[PDB]
């Protein structure tokens, strides 16, 4: 579990949006499997607008932040799960790290601020949903 905290805007996993997120929509791309709902209090998280390709990620099933190394976000299959089929996923970046199901929502950050969140995972890799194309995260 995890969520992005940005203004008054909250970035969650699609597949673990709530009722409240599905009744506070600010917009949800299953491609990419996000979701955004808006928030009555102010986040402090900030988004990074750079390219990125080291950072840091927190996984839950270890309670620790691992350094990695990451791709540039493209288009990549995806197995089924129990929440989509099998499909590709755009904008998805991949690492070497430990993830497990659980672990979606942890950030992955930079020295510029948040990149992204766990989204897939499976034998030693983590896969980050990106946000730093998502301009309109930083006004309204
Ligand atoms: C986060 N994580 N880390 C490991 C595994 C994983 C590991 C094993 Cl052994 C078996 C399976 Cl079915 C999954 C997962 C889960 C995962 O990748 N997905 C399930 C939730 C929706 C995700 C999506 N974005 O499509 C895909
Ligand atoms: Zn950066």
């Amino acid at each position: 579990s995890g969520a992005i905290y940005v203004g008054n805007y909250r970035v969650v996993n699609r597949h673990l949006a709530t009722h409240n997120d599905w009744a506070n929509l600010v917009w949800e791309d299953s491609s990419r499997d996000l979701l955004v709902s808006s928030t009555t209090a102010q986040g402090c998280d900030t988004i990074a607008r750079c390219d990125c390709q080291t950072g840091v990620y927190y996984c839950s099933s270890r309670r620790k932040h691992y350094p990695v190394s990451f791709s540039k976000p493209s288009l990549i299959f995806v197995e089924a799960s129990e929440y989509y089929p099998a499909r590709y996923q755009s904008h998805l970046m991949l690492a070497v790290g430990h993830s497990e199901p659980g672990d979606c929502g942890g950030i992955l950050r930079c020295q510029h601020g948040v990149v992204g969140i766990v989204s897939t995972g499976g034998n030693g890799l983590v896969g980050f949903a990106d946000v730093r194309d998502l301009l309109w995260l930083d006004e309204e």
